[PDB]
């Protein structure tokens, strides 16, 4: 209901572009039954529309080889309306048409290059010599001849904009060449197809923008008027500016663009003149649409402004938009990332009173940017743009397009020995050897991550599951916990019940906390971001819980995304225990954290992992399920879990057999991970010790050891020391049994 | 302009944004906008002299104006365009919808009702909604690429109560367009147990609003003011967005440390605008969450800090006590630490009724396990009964995480299945008794003794 | 040929001293294109709608010549985040930041540069793709990359037989 | 003041209580300070010239 304004409908006038076998640039062929639908004789002259506000004429031609639902044109017309193979397009019979009594054309400079004849001699003459070409203003048409084909652009016609070339018509070719930049830029020109997702939020704009252009009579046998301010918020990169440019492009009405600071004068009163004159422009000129990009520039709060010409401003804005003196039929577009930012009087009916969320695309909807952004993209056969949507998970469009230009520019770096800086041109094998491949994709979606991430972004030394030895019940949790929900929503539906998202990691030292952190951090498919305790603290008053907002906030954006406290109990401690603290700041810290965690916020894929090597003294409410809801505790390995860190430990060293790694765990009872892994580094020290005095002694001679050996992890052993103490274990040993005696059921049963 | 309006007498001057040229002098930092205000000044002065020039004025920051030009003689008159009430709401839809197309079944009384904060602005947003849906419902029968519309669409087209049902739906005041929050659709059935609760709290927000006259004839003032204390997770949140999703109030709900600013002067302005905001919008509900954030003991953090967090307890205060008993702008606190809270928060007069929400006992745990499966699809012979049993010490967040977790170990047995099928070619309809089972060993009890 | 318009923004950051002026310096001599040189402070000034009017001429005069290099140094001190920011005319210079690079009207042809200290004081809707393409890390160098620049930086003196350059760059 | 002193190009340029014009930028809350700072040494850059200026600050 609400996207119904994007529907087609298949009307007897739509039809699907396809290539032309023999047409020429001023004629299409349709299918003959298509045409006694239509009640269209061959020969008559027929009008297409097209996309961005384009219009040509044909002549249509019975062609048996035509498809009944489909028109065949060539590449000119395609171009002259915008339109690409299977784009659907609307023909009508064009009443009154007559011989143009004179058309003036403008040829492109490219084509005109290396042609000595006259343009209008060697071309345009015996192109139009009896023609009968239908053609409008603005249309490209290319004739062949010569060395090179001359391409020719209508701008006047006579009568305008429909005129038939007859021979008595004069063609002249004078006239300032046509760059091929700016009709390149004409090509590649906005439309609302190029907004990829915000599919209801289109439909919103087109229902506001151009409904009440394209059929005012809706709204004035309803007796409704129209809304007429539109202010569209979201994140950056989501598409604001790029709607603000295809409503520009696919625009009746004039448009008026104004920027922000650009309104800004050093003179008195000025500003407000600058308003005025824009606002006066677009009443001026009829319908109108007015867009305010970077909204929040030039409108703060006039309760929070300090300056006296900014307040003048944005009452001038006020008035303007809804004053005694009433808007005459202008639509007021804006753009912010701050729409909390904007004055409060200006969100209202009579001025913005449609705000519309550009928020971040889902998977389809990114789906949907990828191709979009690729259309003009060549690919190869092996590129799979489905995978790169799922990759990419808290991507807004523009990170997709930055992916995008990734992989292109991955693709000609594989072609850089073929190509060379230097050289004047590069040769045409190169370039057809030139594709966008899977490769580069998979490339450009490891180099990817979310702008809004960059500034949380961390170094993470690349841990593998297999690095980490036993833990494997923590390790199926881990991966289970990231993945079902987000690979597997519908199970989730169908089940009825929300994912849980909150783990916590407790016990003693060095025995792979965040080692499984750097294991989620690479291996799970999500967004992360790494969270040392106290960063977040700050000198000023509001300032910490700003930032736990702030970051909460991000990880809301970048969903899934998997939020990591590296040391939990500094930035969560339990409450009034602080005599200081400021003016209880580590307390407002806490209270935000539990609001930000689970509040009344409609709950996101945002799984929060805490690593504390000391629970006891967490706050209650943070371990209230709903919010860490699984406290699994992370003890000194056992002698299995022993042999499997050695093991990873010693994976990448070359180790001698002798070195029974058994044995080692057998006698090492107690040890922690970070004390196996400290027994390896002796013994490495070791043996690189042996290895540089042998190579001391072959110097003094000029003037042995391949592998670390049983010696060396002897000696290794005989330094190592039992870092956790016994009181330690019978510590989190405690917490752990009043965990466990929280249930009080050994064993649950359901009765028979 | 001034002259202009003698000229032409009898004259009337309306000035529109009033405090954009009229601040207070002594905050303006520019010569010429205060030459500006001492020439109004003047002008509003000789304006006695002038013979029938009356100058009228509209702002929507009156405190901003500057005082001097409020003084007598000039605009010595104050009109305050207030919040319309439900009659007047009335009206003010009667008006907008006179050249609207409304059907038969439409009842604009329903509407008026409904609106609780709308000023007028709103209710046409609201009537020009409807009426876009009205147009909407025949997009599928006119596309917007037609170049021309049948006259029977036309003659078909009109608004209806189910358009207008659409509109309240989305229709919220403009006020509150800031403190707007995503909040999920928590309903009464969905919180088990708490009754006695549920219904203090229906009949402490429908009482006041619906029936002044009786407590005005027995001389008792209704109570605005609702602490909930209890134990982490035990339904104190979740009776907050069921009060928003179902009483028909406006709901404010803002965060503990959402209004302390670092800049000296501004928390104590953010807790003036949200306190204001509320009035605007009554009746209103305004939920703190975590209360004990925003009001912390005054003097046990006195000498630690600037000293803010007590500015803003006693700014909180005076707005307590500002309120009139005819708004009905309720206040509900949520906190799980009552021991921290300032005694002056509980005094008589603000926040008066204090609710404990309790650990929940075996049949508030059966309403809590069958409100958490109520949309899940459950053995028949799993007993909820024996789990309620069993679980003596769990709270509400604690069953229902157990319930997460059997709904998890059933999705891992549904993937693990599926996998196993794929192999083979290259299930679970429900929960179970083992799945419960399975899960129950996980479970912990979150509250202490 | 690939169809795809190549990465237009490029933000070096780094310690002090890394040479990220000079590698702007270096572009700006050994480039065939114009180039505009803008510091962060010389920008501001006191009057309001003065500093987004420098920014706006000197973009117009990068797109009156190009193709273009435009490269503001100290990009933190100009361009801080909005919402962390009270003064009305920084966040006003940022708004003109964020238009002149991205807005309705695109840039053809112009290359934006900068250099910063600390990326992240960067106010986030510059570190986005349209504005600020890549971000380039110009860190600390390690022992071959540092006796080049030994290399780079005793050519042109005069340097007995006993020099051994390769001994400095380790010891340093 | 550093144009007026690359104008006499024989010029000692001397700034007493540098340590209050020139905080750290990231330290100092105030943002005219860490604009000063920038801009200071962007004149320290260009400074030389191969001019005679010189400068000296306490
Ligand atoms: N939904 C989308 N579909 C297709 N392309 C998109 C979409 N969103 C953004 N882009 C592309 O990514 C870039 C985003 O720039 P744009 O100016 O549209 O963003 P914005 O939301 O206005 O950002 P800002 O808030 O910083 O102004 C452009 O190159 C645009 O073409
Ligand atoms: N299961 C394990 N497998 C392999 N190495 C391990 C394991 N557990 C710990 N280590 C080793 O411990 C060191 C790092 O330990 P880690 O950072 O994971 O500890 P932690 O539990 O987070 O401790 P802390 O409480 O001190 O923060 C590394 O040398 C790593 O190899
Ligand atoms: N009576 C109840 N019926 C149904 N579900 C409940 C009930 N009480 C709690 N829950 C559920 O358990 C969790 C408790 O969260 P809730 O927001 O209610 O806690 P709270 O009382 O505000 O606690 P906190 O002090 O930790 O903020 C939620 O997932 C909620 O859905
Ligand atoms: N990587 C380098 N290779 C060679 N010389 C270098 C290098 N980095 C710095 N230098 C030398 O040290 C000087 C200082 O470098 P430069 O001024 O570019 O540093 P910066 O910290 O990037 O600058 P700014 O902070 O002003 O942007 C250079 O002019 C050059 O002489
Ligand atoms: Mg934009
Ligand atoms: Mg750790
Ligand atoms: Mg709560």
């Amino acid at each position: 209901l609400s996207t119904a304004i994007l529907k087609q409908k298949n009307r007897p006038n739509r039809l699907i572009v396809d290539e032309a076998i023999n047409e020429d640039n001023s004629v299409v062929s349709l299918s003959q039954p298509k045409m006694d639908e239509l009640q269209l004789f061959r020969g008559d002259t027929v009008l297409l529309k097209g996309k961005k506000r384009r219009e040509a004429v044909c002549i249509v031609l019975s062609d048996d080889t035509c498809s009944d639902e489909k028109i065949r044109m060539n590449r000119v017309v395609r171009n002259n309306l915008r339109v690409r193979l299977g784009d659907v397009i609307s023909i009508q019979p064009c009443p009154d048409v007559k011989y143009g009594k004179r058309i003036h054309v403008l040829p492109i400079d490219d084509t005109v290059e290396g042609i000595t004849g006259n343009l209008f001699e060697v071309y345009l003459k015996p192109y139009f010599l009896e023609a009968y070409r239908p053609i409008r203003k603005g249309d490209i048409f290319l004739v062949r001849g010569g060395m090179r084909a001359v391409e020719f652009k209508v701008v006047e016609t006579d009568p305008s904009p429909y005129c038939i070339v007859a021979p008595d018509t004069v063609i002249h070719c004078e006239g300032e060449p046509i760059k091929r930049e700016d009709e390149e830029e004409s090509l590649n020109e906005v439309g609302y197809d190029d907004i990829g997702g915000c599919r209801k939020q289109l439909a919103q704009i087109k229902e506001m923008v151009e409904l009440p252009l394209r059929h005012p009579a809706l709204f004035k046998e309803i007796g409704v008027k129209p809304p007429r301010g539109i202010l569209l918020y979201g994140p950056p990169g989501t598409g604001k500016t790029l709607i603000a440019r295809a409503v520009a492009n696919e625009t009746g009405a004039f448009f008026f663009l104004i920027n922000g600071p650009e309104i800004m004068s050093k003179l008195a009163g000025e500003s407000e003149s600058n308003l005025r004159k824009a606002f006066e422009e677009a009443e001026k000129n009829a319908p109108a649409i007015i867009f305010i990009d970077e909204l929040d520039a030039i409108a703060p709060k006039r309760e929070k402004t300090h300056g006296e010409v900014e307040r003048r401003i944005v009452s001038q804005l006020l008035t303007l938009m809804d004053g005694l003196k009433q808007r005459a039929h202008v639509i007021v577009m804006a753009a912010t990332n701050r729409p909390n930012s904007i004055d409060p009087a200006l969100r209202r009916f009579g001025r913005f009173d449609r705000e519309v969320d550009i928020g971040i695309p889902d998977a389809t909807g990114r789906l949907e940017i990828l191709q979009i952004h690729t259309k003009n993209m060549k690919l190869a056969d092996d590129v799979d743009l489905e995978q790169v949507a799922n990759e990419t998970h808290g991507h807004v469009g523009a990170d997709l397009a930055a992916l995008c230009s990734e992989a292109a520019l991955q693709a000609i770096r594989k072609k850089m020995d073929l190509i060379d800086l230097e050289d004047e041109t590069i040769d045409a094998e190169v370039m057809n050897s030139l594709a966008v491949t899977m490769d580069d994709f998979r490339w450009a979606l490891s180099q990817s991550n979310p702008s809004a991430l960059r500034e949380t972004v961390v170094e993470v030394p690349q841990v593998t599951w297999e690095d980490i030895g036993g833990l494997e019940d923590v390790k199926r949790e881990l991966q289970e916990l990231v993945q079902y929900p987000v690979e597997h929503p519908d199970k989730f539906l169908k089940f009825g019940m929300t994912p849980s998202k909150g783990v916590l990691f407790y016990g003693p030292p060095g025995c792979g906390k965040t080692l499984l952190a750097k294991a989620i951090a690479n291996e799970c498919q999500a967004n992360f971001i790494s969270i040392k305790g106290p960063e977040l603290l700050t000198m000023w008053f509001g300032e910490s819980e700003a930032n736990v907002r702030e970051i909460f906030d991000k990880a809301r954006q970048a969903a899934p995304c998997v939020l990591f406290f590296d040391q939990l109990d500094s930035i969560a401690k339990a409450r009034g225990g602080n005599i200081g603290d400021g003016g209880g700041a580590a307390d407002r810290v806490i209270n935000q954290i539990l609001t930000e965690m689970d509040g009344m916020s409609t709950k996101k894929n945002v799984f929060i992992i805490g690593a504390t090597n000391r629970p006891d003294i967490i706050d209650p409410a943070i371990l209230r399920p709903g919010r860490l809801d699984q406290l699994i505790y992370i003890p000194l390995p056992d002698e299995k879990s022993r042999v499997a860190i050695l093991k990873a430990n010693l994976r990448k060293s070359p180790v001698a057999k002798d070195v029974d790694l058994e044995f080692l765990a057998k006698m090492t009872n107690g040890f922690s991970g970070a004390d196996l892994t400290e027994i390896c580094q002796r013994a490495c020290k070791l043996a690189i010790r042996e290895s540089i005095e042998s190579e001391i002694r072959r110097e003094r001679e000029r003037q042995p050891v391949p592998e670390i050996r049983r010696d060396h992890f002897e000696e290794a052993m005989r330094f190592a020391r039992r870092s956790v103490s016994d009181n330690d274990i019978r510590k989190y040993e405690m917490f752990a049994q009043t965990l466990q005696q929280s249930r009080g059921f050994g064993s649950f049963r359901f009765p028979s």
